[PDB]
């Protein structure tokens, strides 16, 4: 019974056919809560697919497109677009992050962040002068700034039901890294797990514009083509089979993580995650059940030879129970209340 | 008898020691304005030097900077502050490009943005879309997009008085190479320029992230030390006496030029300038007089022979002829009349 824009980066699809965070949640919630018999306009790339109405200035993703090389330039026109559309909205749902901010005070129709990006020294300036506007985070441990006008932590969620669920890992073993090969997902420090554990290692993500010395340097050297592998930048059937086959999947991060969809996507593929009790890793890994919180590279390596004593559908039910689109969407209408009768 | 708002780029100092072609601009229009009753507010770095009210989102210039990773943070809050007191203005005079279109229609205050860059495959969609806005150029040749509502060309200035004039240049000769070390300006051309002809060659410029491969591989091997100089970057004197003492400013650009200060400077100090007729070129030299437009390197190695030919003290006088802060600012002041009815 609402009015509601959805305002999603330019750098992937919303429905993104590989690498893509921000782009799938704002998916996600979309669809549901056009299900849910609101009328919601959708501000996206226009290769997008969308049962909600779609309002595009750029035909396809910014990253991958070769005609592009100023993003800013449609990130500007699209938030022209919705901002200067305002009185056609009960509540605009941003996702494109501080860019926003400055367009917030300037309309009436009250305006949602949700915050899907670490803090840095930088940005903690503008949301400070902001600080009386409603974000939403994806985690408490994100939360570095607390003067902030929190309304609410929504976990992020996704669609158990597509992904295939393997019960017993590939029958010569292999460990798994999925992600954008940069530092702060630590794919070297996967590659050093491997073996030390004498497991191969399989990988697979995007090697983008500001990764390719770091690929460069300490990445590609150690790819074997048998023991390490690496197939590149993954589609959703793709990244399904290298989370199912191997016995768990290393989440080495080295970096204030606010959530981490990988793992709640090796999980539901029923394979348990390895990782590093940085960010949010700890709110999202249950110790002992679903992964294992480690503290250094050698507790990943000790760690590693008790993942067969898991129990792998409890891994699966656990995403049902935490992650789900049903209770995310919920959670969004829940702020979008307080949002419009908390004026 | 109006209260104006200058917004300016934060990558440098409204008045730059160093490189900064936007930046100084804004600060001659600034300064002079409020000599004129106006009632100025400076958006910029917090290390400027204004005579009018200064607002800041950061103390310095970002460009060199260590501590800044994101400069879109601190752009993005001088923009919520510009508009979030727009009602404090009669008018809006925006430098930061296309950034500022989409805050124009949310507020009443109208706003007047002066071009200060290309037109390119993608910022042609953004300015299309604000079509029916009040823009300024910089030259003709800029008006790639002959669809937009500009009020008027104002060609750019600089302070003539503060350029030490140079009767005569160095008393062994050499050429002047002054810009951003890109392929946009070819310093690579100026180089080829300058063992053809029997002169060496000194240069000065800064050399940022984006063509540091660009210097590395193309520029930094030819760096002897004794016929090639490069002085890395350059104050505002140093420059000036690089370009006095030269007898040509080298301008080899490769590139749509929307002005070129360091001609209109070049030709200030005495030094007339062989360029390539790229953008705004023949706007900006007076052919055979203040220098030479050429349409090949072949031209400028020509070219450089007929430089004693030209008369070096007309130079100054035809900056202070076309490009001063007296007339530009008349424009401008124009242009407000003429957005503010
Ligand atoms: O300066 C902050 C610091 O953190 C990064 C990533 O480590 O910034 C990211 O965080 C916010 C919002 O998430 C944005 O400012 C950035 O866009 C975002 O980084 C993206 O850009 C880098 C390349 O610079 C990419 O490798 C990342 O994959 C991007 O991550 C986000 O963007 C895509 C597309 O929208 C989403 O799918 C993804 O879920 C996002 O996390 C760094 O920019 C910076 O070092
Ligand atoms: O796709 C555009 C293409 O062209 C450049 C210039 O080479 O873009 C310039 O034009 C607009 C507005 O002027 C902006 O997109 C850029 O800010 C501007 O280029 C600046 O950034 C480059 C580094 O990429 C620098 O070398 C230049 O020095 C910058 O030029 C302007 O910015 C400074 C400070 O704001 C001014 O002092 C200067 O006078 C301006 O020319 C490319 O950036 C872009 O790739
Ligand atoms: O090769 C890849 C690499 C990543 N992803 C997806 O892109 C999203 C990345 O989200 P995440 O939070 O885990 O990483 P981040 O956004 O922080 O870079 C996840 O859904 C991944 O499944 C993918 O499909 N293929
Ligand atoms: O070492 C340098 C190199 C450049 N500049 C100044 O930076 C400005 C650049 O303006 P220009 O239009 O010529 O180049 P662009 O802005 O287009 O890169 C000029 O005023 C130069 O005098 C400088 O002071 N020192």
């Amino acid at each position: 019974h609402m009015r509601i824009a959805q305002v999603a980066p330019l750098w992937e699809r919303v429905p993104p056919p590989a690498y893509g965070g921000v782009e799938l949640v704002v998916s996600l919630l979309t669809e549901e809560l056009v299900k849910r018999g609101h009328e919601v306009t959708l501000f996206a790339s226009g290769d997008s697919m969308t049962q909600a109405k779609l309002v595009s200035t750029y035909p396809h993703a910014i990253r991958l497109d070769p005609n592009v090389q100023e993003y800013a330039v449609y990130e500007a026109l699209q938030l022209g677009e919705v901002f200067s559309r305002a009185n056609e909205f009960d509540v605009i749902h941003s996702h494109v992050g501080y860019t926003a901010l400055p367009y917030t005070s300037l309309v009436k129709t009250p305006v949602v962040h949700t915050l899907h990006g670490r803090f840095t020294a930088d940005n903690e300036r503008i949301f400070s002068q902001y600080r009386n506007q409603n974000y939403v985070s994806i985690s408490h441990s994100q939360r570095q700034l607390r003067e902030l006008n929190y309304i609410a932590t929504v976990y992020n969620a996704i669609a158990v039901e597509t992904h295939h669920f393997y019960p017993q890992p590939s029958d010569p073993p292999y460990l798994a890294f999925l992600g954008r090969l940069s530092p702060e997902k630590g794919p070297h420090h996967a590659i050093e797990i491997a073996k030390r554990v004498g497991i191969p290692l399989r990988m697979a993500g995007k090697v983008d514009r500001v990764d390719r010395d770091y690929f460069k340097e300490l990445i590609e050297p150690h790819i074997d083509g048998e023991f390490i592998q690496f197939i590149g930048e993954a589609d959703h059937p793709t990244k399904n089979a290298l989370l199912g086959g191997a016995i768990a999947m290393l989440f080495p991060i080295t970096w204030q993580e606010p959530f981490g969809l990988v793992m709640i996507e090796s999980m539901a593929a029923g394979t348990p995650v390895v990782a590093i009790a940085k960010g949010a890793a700890p709110e999202v890994i249950e110790h002992g059940k679903t992964g294992f919180l480690c503290h250094s590279v050698e507790d990943c390596v000790a760690a590693v030879a008790q993942v067969p004593q898991l129990d792998r559908m409890a891994c699966r039910d656990y995403v049902w129970q935490r992650f789900s689109v049903e209770r995310m969407v919920s959670e969004y209408e829940a702020v979008y209340d307080t949002v419009l009768a908390n004026t």
